[PDB]
């Protein structure tokens, strides 16, 4: 006697289970448990990872729904898993989607001096050097500051709520409701602030002020700079630590964009594309009966689409183990999502990690692992998959 099949499979992020391509050409679509102990769909191949995410009867808004099965438990208020559909009720995502662009006056030269600031650090300290806590991290904490407008001395106590509001845990968390609490009270100290004008928080607070927004509540403005400081950070730290990983271990890649680094953008796509960050699939609710390849999935029923599952589908990326800078469908990827709920930072989160890997390329020509890569530890029950040290020399 067998249990049905857990997930997730690995919270390995240097390289896909052989697992994954079995039940891609054997189960395209099959039943799971999750840790909650629910019962889900896993979907696994490109054809049906799109289909989900294009169909809206498959809900991320109802996952959040009392008595639904879960993936995870909760760790933000039900509501905000509406969190772009509020904004978008409240006239306010184009607004958002200008702020977090990489194209403001000087951000990308902010971006450049930051990351090239924390390796003359690292340098000057000597190998082994940190990659994960002492650079991928505390740059994705500095651009956002700045994308926001807040203060960078700010950064660090915003940054540790997110050990805690990311993880992907089989009953609530007491931790994650304090730390929102308190990151809420910060958001909506901000948007009082007359010093603070620039940024995401300096227009959202000239809106809040502006006749066409006063009924727009005051809970929602501080939700916005919470929630995109969150996921911002998270995604942008984690993707970027795994692809310097991918990186690193293939020396030829290394030198190719280190000799050629108008390869860089080539080679962040293709970094995207074969990125493990995204722990569990993403979550959907069933809000109608579904035909899915040969199952059919019934309303109320949860469905998983598993993004390293249609990246890796040989049918749509042949030999997609290798990295290739010469695809005919580069950004065809789905590490950005797809549909309805497409990632609104895939350009600023493009852009952290093609700067970042440009400026340590530059810096650190030489860099390699200073562990054996199977010493790395990868953080368990957690939305995204990442290595608590990531340690270098050069
Ligand atoms: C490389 C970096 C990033 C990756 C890999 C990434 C990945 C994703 C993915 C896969 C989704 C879809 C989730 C779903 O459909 O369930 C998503 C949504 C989202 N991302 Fe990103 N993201 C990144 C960077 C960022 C940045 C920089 C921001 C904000 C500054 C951001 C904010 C969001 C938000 C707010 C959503 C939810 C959108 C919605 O529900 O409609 N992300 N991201
Ligand atoms: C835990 C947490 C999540 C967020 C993102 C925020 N929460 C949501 O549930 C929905 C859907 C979602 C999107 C991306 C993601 O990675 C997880 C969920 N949309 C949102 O914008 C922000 C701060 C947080 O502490």
């Amino acid at each position: 006697a067998t249990v049905l099949l857990e997930v997730p499979f690995s919270a390995r992020g240097d390289r896909i289970p052989d697992a994954v391509a079995e039940l891609r050409t054997r189960e395209p679509i099959r039943k799971v448990r999750t840790i909650t102990g629910a019962e889900a769909w896993l979907v696994s191949s490109y054809a049906l990872c799109t289909q989900v995410l294009e169909d809206r009867r498959f809900s991320m808004k109802e996952t959040a729904a009392a008595g639904a099965p879960r993936l995870n438990a909760l760790t933000v208020p039900p509501e905000v898993v509406n969190n772009m559909g509020n904004i978008a009720d409240a006239g306010l995502r184009k607004a958002v989607m200008k702020a977090i662009t990489p194209k403001a006056p000087g951000l990308e030269q902010f971006l450049r001096d930051t990351a090239n600031s924390l390796l003359d650090n690292l340098i000057t300290e000597g190998a082994p050097a940190d990659l994960r806590n002492d650079f991928a991290d505390p740059l994705a904490t500095a651009l956002h500051c700045k994308v926001l407008g807040i203060p960078q001395e700010d950064g660090p106590k915003l940054f540790r709520s997110l050990s805690i509001a990311f993880m992907s845990s089989a009953d609530p968390i007491p931790a994650a409701k304090i730390n929102w609490d308190r990151d809420i009270e910060y958001m909506a100290g901000i948007l009082e602030n007359p010093n603070i004008t620039t940024g995401l928080m300096g227009e959202l607070s000239r809106l809040r002020k502006d006749p066409a927004y006063s009924h727009v509540s005051d809970e929602l403005f501080a939700t916005i700079g919470v929630t995109f400081f969150g996921a911002g950070v998270i995604s942008t730290g984690s993707f970027l630590t795994t692809a310097l990983i991918s990186l690193i271990q293939r020396p030829q890649l290394r030198n190719l964009l280190h000799e050629k680094p108008e390869l860089i953008p080539a080679g962040v796509e293709e970094l995207l594309r074969i990125n493990l960050s995204f722990a569990d699939g993403l979550p959907r609710l069933a809000t109608a009966d579904i035909q899915v390849g040969d199952v059919l999935v019934r309303k109320g029923e949860l469905v998983l689409v598993l993004l390293e599952g249609a990246n890796f589908d040989p049918e749509h990326f042949p030999n997609p183990g290798s990295i290739e800078l010469d695809r005919p469908n580069p950004t065809s990827h789905l590490a950005f999502g797809r549909g309805q709920h497409f990632c609104p930072g895939s350009a600023l989160g493009r852009r952290h990690a093609q700067i970042g890997i440009e400026a340590l390329l530059k810096k650190m020509p030489g860099v390699d692992l200073a562990v054996p890569i199977d010493q790395l530890v990868w953080r368990t029950r957690f939305q995204r998959r990442i290595p608590e040290r990531l340690p270098v020399l050069w």
